[PDB]
């Protein structure tokens, strides 16, 4: 935590014309060589932002820094000793909270990934992943982004509806199971996880993706939890009733997005498993990383022909 | 913890058909009714072997049982009886299992373990080595009406010993070595050996019904007590999570085959087992939360009685 500007223990919109979005300030016009993502490869929220960058072909426009997977007493850090942890490749800060202080040195609240950072004004555009992926969706189209709209008007209300119960019962739902303070809270969170997986399995037996045969952001947001579920949540958070590999549709959906060009390289299981097992000392005091459930995400899925 | 000079912070006699000594300890523990008692936890795979052998060999009329409480906390095993199927000390109403050890030796130094084979006549411990208790049970009551059955018959002894040796090292104890590992390197080497032994067992149990052939032996029993705990506990709690027993055709068939033999299911209590491991092992599982647990159904028919 950061309390009135020191360490104990941002809702602007990037926009095609530079007009402010529906919250925050304006002056964040889309353009090359200006904007930067600070992420962990471990964090499913930050991961959404990396997936949207690959699908929208934003590599030439958005540079990236990867914080160390080990999130200790200092929160996220720029220690660069772990492969694919890059350091702060902008200012070579040492701690993520530094970028936050630089933007607002009386800042009160959490120091989270991802952060969308403006290299021109040295400040933070956003640290809301749900909104960063909406920017990436359209803000660079005129500049040459790849075609695709992952939040198109006709699906927005279905999308928002999905995002709401997936966030609560699945994205966040695993954390509620894993960090439950009591048996009773654990039972209730984990039951909800699995009751939602069952509902998802049925949806994904009707068509390719959650809303039908188009890929949307609701898919992406589900997917970054799914891809972490067998390697971490099953054992580490004790969501162990079934593995994603036991569901015909969820596992096919897992593999279908995994195998989209560019997506696999966004997935670093070393960061993922080191982060969760070694960082959560209140649930895993030993810091031992489990060998982890067997799976093979490269096996053909057939969901492209089936649907 | 453990007992040091009689203070809370090794028994190797043999019960025999004629009261002669076994290869260790002293003599005088002749088989007979109303003399011998087991103290067990329903959670403990080593204590479970002695419950299974008691059923297979029909020893209920000879051996009475107390079940300690599944929660092993600051006092070691206790006779708190607030848990269903925990019985208290149905002989002396002690408080703690360690009191039984102190009675046998009032300045005892060592661990206080289940199972204990206890002699009601002389108020002492016959044995607290499960591997030897099952061999006593196997033959010592045979002239008194034990059901026919030899689970360590002369012709199979070398094969059974060779199996027990690696099974014990890499699977019965191997899951403990993984779950209690102190470093990543030691966890890695232990969990690797668990799954390597499971792959080899899966190949064995694809050739015939049981480990040595078509006959059940004590090597099967000893394996089985670890297998029956593997999906409910070891997979998550000890991080032995690469594969579940339910993913292996032959191990899962063999797990169900023994489960479904008359008398065996009543020896299995998943409440004790899950409560014991998740709730007692604070160094591994500080919160004491019991995971919902990997899905399985041990009642499904197995086919192994005809397949081979
Ligand atoms: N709403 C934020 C959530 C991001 C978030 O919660 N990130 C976690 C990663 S799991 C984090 O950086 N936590 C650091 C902390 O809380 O100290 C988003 O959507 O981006
Ligand atoms: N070799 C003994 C060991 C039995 C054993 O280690 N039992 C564990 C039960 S899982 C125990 O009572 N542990 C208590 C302790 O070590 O403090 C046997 O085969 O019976």
């Amino acid at each position: 935590q950061l309390i009135d500007g020191v360490w104990h223990d941002f809702r602007n919109w990037l926009t095609a014309d530079g007009a402010p979005g529906p919250t925050g300030t304006g002056g964040f016009i889309a353009e090359k060589d200006r904007y930067h993502l600070y992420v962990s490869l471990a964090c499913p929220w930050a991961h959404r932002t990396l997936i949207m960058r690959k699908l929208k072909g934003l590599e030439p426009f958005i540079s990236v820094s990867v914080v160390n997977p080990l999130m200790l007493e200092n929160g996220w850090t720029f220690d660069d000793s772990f492969p694919g942890a890059t350091g702060d490749t902008l200012y070579q800060n040492e701690f993520l909270y530094q970028l936050y202080l630089h933007a607002d040195p009386h800042y009160s609240g959490r120091v989270t990934v991802p952060v969308l950072w403006d290299k021109k004004n040295h400040t933070i555009v956003s640290n809301e992943s749900a909104e960063i992926i909406r920017m990436f969706n359209t803000a660079f189209d005129a500049l040459g982004a790849k075609a695709g709209d992952y939040y198109p008007p006709a699906l927005q209300t279905k999308i928002d509806e999905l995002n709401g119960w997936i966030y609560d019962t699945v994205n966040n739902g695993v954390y509620k199971a894993g960090f439950a303070t009591s048996q009773e809270a654990y039972d209730e969170a984990v039951a909800k996880v699995f009751e939602s997986l069952a509902r998802l399995e049925q949806i994904l037996g009707q068509h390719r993706y959650l809303t039908g045969n188009q890929l949307t952001e609701a898919d992406i947001r589900l997917w970054t939890t799914l891809v972490r579920f067998d390697p971490v949540y099953v054992t580490h958070f004790k969501c162990d009733k079934h593995r994603i590999s036991d569901y015909l549709n969820l596992y096919g959906f897992l593999r279908d997005i995994y195998q989209m060009p560019g997506i696999a390289e966004t997935v670093n299981f070393d960061h993922i498993r080191n982060h969760y097992f070694r960082s959560h000392k209140t649930i895993n005091p030993t810091g031992i990383i489990s060998i982890g459930p067997w799976q093979d995400l490269d096996e053909p899925h057939g969901r492209d022909v089936r649907f």
